[PDB]
């Protein structure tokens, strides 16, 4: 599926992103939007052998299980296929665990490239939550 800016971010705030660890709504807004361009099928296969799966991307060496990934943790204790669902919220509940795991939304190299610094108010401006 491929979601719309307010639709996604209704969807989210309905999954308890909003000011999550410190990071209000349009952040996790805009990481979506340059990571998958809101997309929840997208994948991208890396030479070292992992894949990033879904609307965030979310890796599969530490954080999913998809059996062909040297190294694996599996951290969010997922089948890595669970993150391609038109429904957000294993992505929502491993991106929380993602964070809760001591990372910032640093761990999401869209956001830090794309949406850190800039007004990301904007990615949620207009829609009714």
């Amino acid at each position: 599926k491929v979601f719309g800016r307010c639709e996604l971010a209704a969807a989210m705030k309905r999954h308890g992103l909003d000011n999550y660890r410190g990071y209000s709504l349009g952040n996790w807004v805009c990481a979506a939007k340059f990571e998958s361009n809101f997309n929840t099928q997208a994948t991208n296969r890396n030479t070292d052998g992992s894949t990033d799966y879904g609307i965030l991307q979310i890796n599969s060496r530490w954080w999913c299980n998809d059996g062909r990934t040297p190294g694996s943790r599996n951290l969010c204790n997922i089948p890595c296929s669970a993150l391609l669902s038109s429904d957000i919220t294993a992505s929502v509940n491993c991106a929380k665990k993602i964070v809760s795991d001591g990372n910032g939304m640093n761990a999401w190299v869209a956001w830090r490239n794309r949406c850190k610094g800039t007004d990301v108010q904007a990615w949620i401006r207009g829609c009714r939550l």
